[PDB]
């Protein structure tokens, strides 16, 4: 029960990846979807306490953990061409905000614009920062964990065509990492094993699944209204299979429709005027090569809705069972008094 | 600008409440609504850092707003009897007595409750964290655990077996801070015991009240809408009377913006609702109440001065249709973001 699944963005738990990137990385502690990102050598900007643990793997599902650790260039490219009206083979290419300061990779885009390559710059917290949409007297101001711009110029001036949202879910763990992230770091410091494993999981107490559909709900009902209108391209959110399975709970387990395509929707999207998904994506996939690449699972098109209802109507109706918890929630009462009586 | 505002249940930044109960609970230390509620002295269960500071003052650009911190503040008699009233569907006269789960241990409380019941008086058991322990509904196959902040339950025996009819909820919301009002609490605790003499006003209140940050207004309605769309849409069903949302002026102000500034009805009697609520199903109530009124009570009574019906189809409606339409204005923050885009990337335009 409860260990650290990976270590720098690789394995550790059920496999232990040991290549001769996987080697590297953990010594110079560097987590590689921010270095991929930019062009730099760049650290896991976590807190030395819980450092390197980009993944946590507990009783068997994997959680997320680093939100940097969303960074993966296959994964983006996904998430992206159902955002932007793309087809599976339309040429993509993914900047970053800083990297637009040095003349390499500005004479790369312009070459690229200049044959019609969807050039993609992207906004995150850590890298350009992330945005916000503006408040107003009748709504919210609202941040996106990563914004994704269709770049059509950049010699004139900055010019972006339309935008995308994507917004990653990551977990929390009750207690702290310090004994398992302590334990592992005098063990790669000069000099697998059962004995040796068993110190790096036991330290830290499970997830902390009380907010896993309580906190996002608003926000993604939400950004989901504003994804197939006003330059707004679409609004994604990123999950885990185990996060999806508990919000199959909050949605009354429904069932999704598959399309011809590689593709499932919430309800019916047959004529659909917002742009909204859901990616379901696998932490280990079939392959093992190198740090695991993020491959999307499930691919599902939102019915606003559908959302509203099954969470706020048919979940409820459920609870309203006539043998359910809002029925027998008496009992609890009452067993509860009892335990004051003389 | 942000100033401590409540110190143990008596004000302390607009007007110095110096009443002799403002005296004794402030120095003897006790937060004096759970004091109230159990049938034993209690002390505020806060922290030695955030101590007695149960209400919080700051400035918002103008007019400046008051916002709740302990939530056992909203342990007020007069505000759980008006909001339970709603919620069961008592009339404004009916005898009603209400009871902490904790004080079931004692026999005369017991003995109480038998005479009210054979009385017909409504007896009310409640259940609070700090109190009675919170309650929760279980999670099924197609719905998550719930746990509610206060569980209203209305009993019906007590002699041979505890028995209820039905049960009422009742949720607080509380406003968060970004720093520890520690700083300010030390000042005022040396000021409190090492200085007799309330006078501190100028030099000596701003200065304790000081060193403290503004409130976290990003959780305001986001982190509660779900929790509300869902435990109302439960409200009028299944042995579960009702269900209430208590909070301060201050947030509502700022839930109407969330709802795109919607417009009340006016019921014939003090209560106002949110869209037709004539035959609604649900018994949902949300119950906006002023911290300070016009009133010299040496602790304020949370006075609910709006009592809304809700009607769960238009609040999510407000909160999920309107506001977004709102937002996708003309003009609006999604036009103009695009503008956000560009102008970011020009931070990382090449220089010289
Ligand atoms: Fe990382
Ligand atoms: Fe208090």
């Amino acid at each position: 029960a409860n260990f650290i699944a990976e270590f720098f963005g690789h394995r550790v738990y059920p496999e232990v990846v040991s290549t001769e990137a996987a080697r590297n990385d953990q010594a110079t502690g560097t987590c590689p979807f921010l270095t991929a990102a930019k062009l730099v050598e760049t650290s896991c900007v976590k807190a030395e306490t819980s450092r390197g643990v980009c993944v946590v793997n507990t009783a068997r599902y994997d959680w997320l953990v680093c939100p940097n650790r969303a960074l993966d260039p296959l994964f983006m490219s996904a998430a992206s061409r159902k955002l932007f009206g793309y087809g599976p083979t339309e040429p993509l290419q993914f900047i970053a905000a800083p990297t637009l300061a040095d003349q390499a990779v500005r004479d790369g885009i312009r070459e690229w614009l200049d044959r019609g390559v969807h050039v993609v710059a992207y906004f995150q917290e850590k890298l350009g920062g992330e945005l916000s949409i503006s408040k107003t007297d009748s709504s919210p101001e609202f941040s996106f964990d990563w914004t994704l711009a269709e770049v059509e110029s950049i010699y004139p001036v900055p010019k972006i065509k339309r935008y995308g949202v994507l917004e990653i879910q990551t977990m929390d763990f009750h207690g702290s990492y310090k004994h398992a992230v302590g334990a592992i770091d005098i063990a790669l410091v000069e000099g697998p094993t059962p004995a040796g494993r068993a110190a790096l999981s036991k330290k830290m107490e499970g997830p902390n699944l009380s907010n896993v559909f309580k906190r996002t709900f608003y926000q993604m009902a939400y950004k989901f209204a504003l994804s197939g209108h006003q330059r707004c391209a679409g609004t994604g959110f990123a999950i885990p299979q185990s996060v999806w399975k508990s919000w199959l709970r909050h949605l009354a387990n429904p069932t999704l429709i598959d399309n011809g395509d590689g593709t499932f929707s919430l309800g019916d999207t047959r004529n659909d005027s917002e742009n909204a998904w859901i990616f379901v994506f696998e932490l280990d996939p079939d392959t093992d090569a190198s740090p695991r690449p993020l491959a999307p699972h499930l691919e599902i098109r939102v019915n606003v809705d559908t959302l509203i209802d099954l969470a706020l109507r048919e979940s409820p109706r459920a609870a309203l069972g006539p043998s359910g918890p809002v029925a027998t929630f008496t009992d609890k009462v009452e067993a509860r008094m009892l335990r004051f009586w003389p």
